[PDB]
C-alpha cells in the first residue's frame, strides 16, 4: 500500500468519494496495460474514456439531483486522481478536466449570476448523462483570444488556445477570453465542439503526460450565442476572491504527482526487496524517499482540507476566502513540485540503468512528474511573488 | 499569527487542551522576559515553575478524576509546547517531562499490570495536587545503570543517568535500568539517600531546561516499587507505542522555534520597506517548509492520538503504526526547523549573530532535536528502511 | 561564454588540446542542426562521423609518432567533450569511446606486457589512419560473457556499447574458462566482421539517443590464440588508475549539458526584460552550482593527468589517489548538473517541456550520468566510505 | 591530513607563503590549547598576538623591501587562515584584518594616487616593524559616519563603527566614511591613530561564535584628522565596477577560514567514528557526503583565489571588467561555502552525537563559528543573488 498517513490522502473522506474509487478499480488494470503504448504513441485512450463515460465516471462531480455521482470532496477527487496516476498520469491529468469542471459548474448553479444558473444546470445534466465532455481552454499562444460583437448582436470568437487536455474527445469548451468594445471586459463562453470555425490541432508533443491529449484549439470566427457569454470583471485589476475559484479547479491535480511518486516508490522498493541484502547507500535513500512522501501526502491533504472547508462557506470576507484557500494550495504545490520530482529521481537511481530505458515505467514516470512545475497557478516565479506578497503585506 | 494550516497544529482539538493554552497565556510574557537571562545563566526558571505547579499546569495530563486538567490529546500537548517554545524552548522541553509522564502513567493506570495500577493512581493524584514532579532518567553515561537485590529482598540501585531535564525541581524519578537479565523502571524519590543531582548542564542550547546528571549510589528501592518489563536486546514492536507517546509531543517545540524565528525575521523585514529579490524567495521557501512541518507533524500526532486508547488489534503492529509516522515527521522536523531558523537568521543579518539576540538563542536551541532518541538520523534510517524493505 | 573559472575547464591546457577544439569548431553547427532529428530518430549521425574520422578527429588521442593528434590531456579531452555536448551530448558520449580508447592503448604501448605492446601499436596507427574505430563492450546482460579454448571461440552478450553502430573493432572484457584449469579474465580485440557477431539495434534510451548504445551478441566468434590478454581474475587498487583514465573524461559531458541549459535559460530571460524575485535567486543558484561543477571536475582531471604517466610509487595507492577525486566529482556532477538543468528548465517555462525543445532533450540527456559505472551512488558510497573509514 | 585536492588549497603556491605556514606551526598548539577559554570568555588572545607580531607574522603581507615577509598570494593567505582556523577561527578572523590590510596598502603604494603613495609606504614599514596594527572600520551602526572640515581646515571625525575585529589591540584604523559639504557628497577612508582623542573602543562583542576575534564597536567623537590623512575616493550611490577588485582582495581570503572549520569538524568526526569500530549504514552515506562537499569547497574556493591572484597585478585591460571578473568567482565560491561548510559541520556534529552539543566541546564551538560567514559583506545571500543575477541577466 506504500507510505500511509492519517489526513494524508490514503482513504476517501466521503461515501460519494468511496463509490468513485470503486468504479475506477475495474479500469486500472487496463490503464496500466495500455500506458506504455499510449505514452509512446502520445495517444489519448479514447476507447477507455468511452467505457468510463458510459459507466457514469465522467459524471463523478455532477450533483446527485442531476444524475451525477455527487462527489463534492476535493480530497476524494485528488485521491482518485492519485490512484489513476499510479497507472497512467496522462489519463488522470485528462479526467481532472472533467472532475474539476463538474465542481466549478456546481458552484455556478448554486451561487452564480441568476441568468447563467440554468445553463450551468443544463451542462451538469449533460455530463451526468454521459453526453457532455467539457474542457477549459485557458492559455493563449503568442496572440490573445478575443471575441467581438458581430452585426446582428451575436458574437464571433477568434483566437488560439494551447495545452487543452482531453480536447481530443471534447463536446464543449469553456473559453476564457477578453472581449472588445470603451470598456475591456473578460468572459468564459461555452462553445460546442461542432461550432463552425473550430479546429482541433494534434500537435501535442510533450516530454511526458503524453497520453493526456493536450492539443491546441484554434477559433476562427466562431459563432457564439448572445446568451452564452458570461462577462466577469476585467484584466489586470484582479480580485482576491477569484482565487477561490482558481484554487478549486487546480488544487485536485496535486494528487497526480503524489500518485506518481507513490508508483515510483512502489517499483523501486519491490525491485530492491528482490535483491536481498541492502547496501549502505540504499538504506538512506529509501528512508529519505519515504520521509518526503509522507511530507507530500500530509502537506497536500491539508491544503485540500482547507479548500474543502471553504468550498461552500461563503459567509465572511470573500477576498480573504480566496487567499485563505490559495495560500495552503501554493505551499503544497511548492512542496510537491520539489519533492515528487526528487522522490522519483531517487527511485530511479535506486533501480539503476534499466530505469533509463524509455519503455520502462520509471522512465515514463520521470518524464511525467516534471509536468507539475509548469502549471499555473503558480509556477515558481509567480509562486514566490504571491507567497512573499501574502507574507510581507505587499 | 504566522503560517496557519487546517490539521496543522494551529488550534487545540479538545476543550481540556483549550483550557490548557489559556492557562499558559499568563506565563508567556514572563517566560519571554526571562528567556535571555535563563539562557545566559543556564538556569531552570524554578520560580515560574512554582507558580505553574500551584496554578494546576503541571497536572495538565492528569485525568479529571484524579484532580488534573484531563488533557488527553497529544496534538494539544504538542501545540501547548509550541506556544511555550515560542517564548522559551528550554522551558517547554522541561514541561514536556511532566506532560508526557501524565499520559504514560495514565495509560499504566487503566492498562498496566494489576499490581502497579494503584501506584500509578497514587503518583497521578500527587501530580494533580501540585505535590509530585516526575522526571524520567533514561540515558546511561559510560556505564550501564543496574539495581541488584540487597541479599534479603529490598533492592539497592546503582548507576548514573544523563540529560534529565527538569531534574532540578524533581520530587520523583522513573529510572529505566536493567536488573536472564530483566529490565525495569522503578520510581525513586528525590530525597532517597545515595541520590545526587549534578549541576553539569552545559548545552549549547536548551540551556534553561536543566538537563542535569543524576548519580545513584546504593539507593534503597522498595521491594514493591520495581516494575520488571521484558528484557534488553530482544525487542518487541508493541513497546514502540509507549515510546511514541512519551516523545512525539516534543516535535511541537521545534515547530514552536521555527515559528518564532519566522515571526522575528518577517517583522524585521516589514520594517525595512522595499524587499530585495533575494528575500522574497527565502521568505517563500521559509513559509513553505513551515507549512510542511505543521502538517507533517500534526499528522503524526493524529495517528498517535488515534491509537492512544485503541488497544484491540495486533499490538506489535499498533507500535509500528504510531512510530513510523512519528519518525517521518521527526526526520522532516530535524531537517526543516533547522533550515527555517537558519534562513530566518540570514534574513535578519549580523544582529542575529549576537548571543544576546533571540535568533542566536533560537539557532542554538533548534539543533537539539536531531540528537533525541527515538531516533537520531542513523537509527531513524535503520528503522524506516527496515519497515520499508521487510527487514 | 557562460560561467568562467581558472582551473575550471574553460580553455585547454596543451597545444594538442587547442588544436583539437579548433577542428571541432567546424562540426558544431552541423551537430547542433542535426541534434533534434538524431534524437527523435535515436540515430547515430554516421555521416558526420565519417567526416570527422577523415579529418583526423577520431585519432585525437593517438600519439604523434603513430599519426594521431597526440592529445594526452584528460583535461583537454574532457573540455572537448563539453563543447560537443553543448550541441549534442549523444555524440560526445560516442566520441568518448574513441578518445578514451586512444589513451588506454597509448598506456599499453608504453607500459603493457611486452607481448601485447605491438598489437597496441597496430591499433593506434589504425585509428590515426582513420581506418580503425574501437568500442569497449563491458556490461554483460543477464548471462556473463565467456570465451573458451576450441584458438578460442567467444560467446556472450554485451549491452550499452556506444558508437558500436560504426565500429570496426571491439575490446571485449570477459572471463575465461579455457577448457582446462580455472579461472582468469581478459579483454581480447575482436573485429566487426568476425563471424558470429551481431549488432542489435535495440537502443531505446530516454536520452543520449544519438549515441547508438546498442547490444552486441557474440556467438562462437573465433579469436586468435594471440589476441587474448589475460589480466588477473579479488580486486587490486592499481586497476583503479586504468578505470579512472577511461571514464573521468566523461564528466565534461554533463558540464557541457549544464552549460548549454544555462545559456538557453539566460538568453530566454534576458529577452523578457524586468526580472522577478524568483528568478534572480534561481539564476544565482544555477551559476554557483555551475562554478562548483567546473572547478570540482577540473580538479579531478588535474589529479588524473598528474598520475597518468607517473608510475613510480605505490601502484595501489596511485589508483586510489586518482579514483577518489574522480568519485567526489562524479558524486557532485550527478547531483548538480541535473539540478542546474532542472532549474534552467523551470526558469524557461512550459515551452521547455515540448519534446522538440532543446531543454527537454537536455533534461533527458543529463540523467544518464548517474547510472554510469564507476560508480553509481550505491557503489560510490561504499567506495568513498571505505577510503574514509579505513575499511 | 583530511580531504586533499590539486588546486584545492592544500599546499602553498609561493615560497613566501611556505615560509608563513612554517612560522604559524609553532603557534598552533597554543591556539588550540587556549581556544575553549578564549571562546568562553569572548576574549582576544592578546598575549599570543604579541608573540606573533614580534616574530614577524603580522607583517606577512608587507613587501620584502619594507621588512615584511612578502606574501603576495591570496591562495597562500587563505591557506594560512585555514590552518589557523583549524585551531581557532576567531583568531584567524582577526589576523585576516592584518594580512588583507598588508595587500590593500601594498596595492596603494604602487598604484594609488601619487600623493598617498608615501603614507602607504609609511604604514607598511610600521607593520613590518611590528609597530603598527591596522583594522578597517566599515559597518556604520544606526547612524552614518561623517567627517566634516573644522573651520581651520583640519577635519573632525564623528560616527560609530561596528564589528571591527582585532580592534582590541589596534594601533590604527582605516575608517570608511562619507564627507558631506557645500553638494557634492564625497567618500573617504582616512587613517586614524588608536591614541586619537575622542576615540573609544567599546567592549560589547557578544557574538554567538568567532568570540575570540574581538569584533568590538568603535565610537569616534570629534576626532582630529590631519588635512593630509584624508583620501577622497569617488562618492556613494554611483558605484564603479572597478572598485570590486579592491573589495575582492580584502575579503576573499576569509573563505579559507570556513574551509578550515569544515576540515577541523570533519577530522574530529572521522577519528571519532574510526574509534567506534564497525560503521552503520547511516554513517557511510553521511561520510561520503561530507567528504564530497569538502572537495567541492576546496576546489571552488581555490579556483576563485586563483582568479583573484591572476588579476591582482594585471592592470592592463578594462578596469570595470577586471573587478567583475574577480568578484563573480568570489561570490560563487562564497555562496557555496556559506551553504556547504555549514552543512559539513552540521553533519559532522550529527555524526558525533550528543557530546558534540556540550558548549565546551570543539564541535559546538565550530558549529557556532561557521555560521558567521553568511553574514559577511560582500555579499550576503540577498545581495549575492542581486549581483550574480545582474551579471548573468545583463541588468
Amino acid at each position: 500500500p506504500g507510505v500511509l498517513a492519517d489526513n494524508g490522502l490514503c482513504e476517501p473522506k466521503t461515501p460519494a468519494g468511496r463509490r468513485l474509487l470503486d468504479l475506477l478499480e475495474r479500469y486500472l488494470p487496463a490503464l496500466e496495460a495500455e500506458s506504455r503504448d499510449n505514452d509512446r504513441e502520445a495517444t489519448l485512450p479514447v476507447h477507455l474514456f468511452d467505457r468510463m463515460r458510459k459507466e457514469g465516471v465522467l459524471g463523478a462531480t455532477v450533483p446527485e439531483d442531476l444524475g451525477g455521482l455527487g462527489v463534492h470532496s476535493l480530497h476524494d477527487v485528488a485521491l482518485a486522481l492519485a490512484r489513476i496516476a499510479g497507472r497512467d498520469a496522462g489519463v488522470a491529468l485528462a479526467l481532472h478536466m472533467q472532475f474539476s469542471r463538474g465542481l466549478t459548474l456546481d458552484f455556478e448553479w448554486r451561487h452564480g449570476a441568476p441568468s447563467t444558473r440554468p445553463l450551468a444546470e443544463d451542462l451538469l445534466r449533460q455530463m451526468g448523462a454521459g453526453e457532455a465532455v467539457i474542457c477549459g481552454a485557458v492559455k493563449d499562444v503568442r496572440g490573445t483570444t478575443v471575441l467581438t460583437r458581430a452585426t446582428d448582436g451575436s458574437y464571433r470568437l477568434n483566437g488560439r488556445k494551447t495545452l487543452v487536455s482531453m480536447a481530443g474527445i471534447a463536446t464543449h469548451y469553456v473559453v476564457s477570453t477578453r472581449l472588445e468594445e470603451a470598456p475591456v471586459r473578460l468572459a468564459a463562453p461555452v462553445v460546442a465542439r461542432t461550432t463552425p470555425g473550430l479546429t482541433v490541432l494534434d500537435n501535442w508533443d510533450g516530454m511526458g503526460m503524453r497520453s493526456s491529449g493536450s492539443v491546441d484549439i484554434v477559433f476562427d470566427g466562431c459563432p457564439v450565442d448572445r446568451d452564452r457569454v458570461l462577462p466577469r470583471g476585467e484584466p489586470g485589476v484582479r480580485d482576491d476572491a477569484a482565487l477561490a475559484g482558481q484554487t478549486v479547479s487546480s488544487i485536485a491535480m496535486l494528487g497526480i504527482y503524489v500518485g506518481i511518486a507513490e508508483a515510483a516508490r512502489r517499483i523501486a522498493l519491490t525491485e530492491l526487496r528482490r535483491r536481498g541484502g541492502a547496501p549502505a547507500g540504499v538504506r538512506t535513500t529509501v528512508a529519505e524517499i519515504d520521509a518526503r512522501l509522507f511530507a507530500l501526502h500530509t502537506a497536500v491533504a491539508s491544503a485540500l482540507t482547507t479548500a474543502d472547508r471553504l468550498a461552500d462557506d461563503l459567509s465572511g470576507d470573500l477576498a480573504a476566502r480566496g487567499r485563505a484557500m490559495m495560500t495552503p494550495f501554493q505551499y503544497a504545490k511548492l512542496l510537491v513540485n520539489r519533492h515528487s520530482v526528487g522522490v522519483v529521481d531517487d527511485c530511479l537511481m535506486l533501480v539503476g540503468g534499466a530505469g533509463y530505458s524509455n519503455s520502462h515505467p520509471l522512465a515514463r514516470l520521470y518524464r511525467d512528474v516534471r509536468a507539475g512545475g509548469f502549471m499555473h497557478p503558480y509556477n515558481f516565479t509567480d509562486g514566490v511573488d504571491y507567497l512573499s506578497e501574502v507574507a510581507l503585506g505587499r
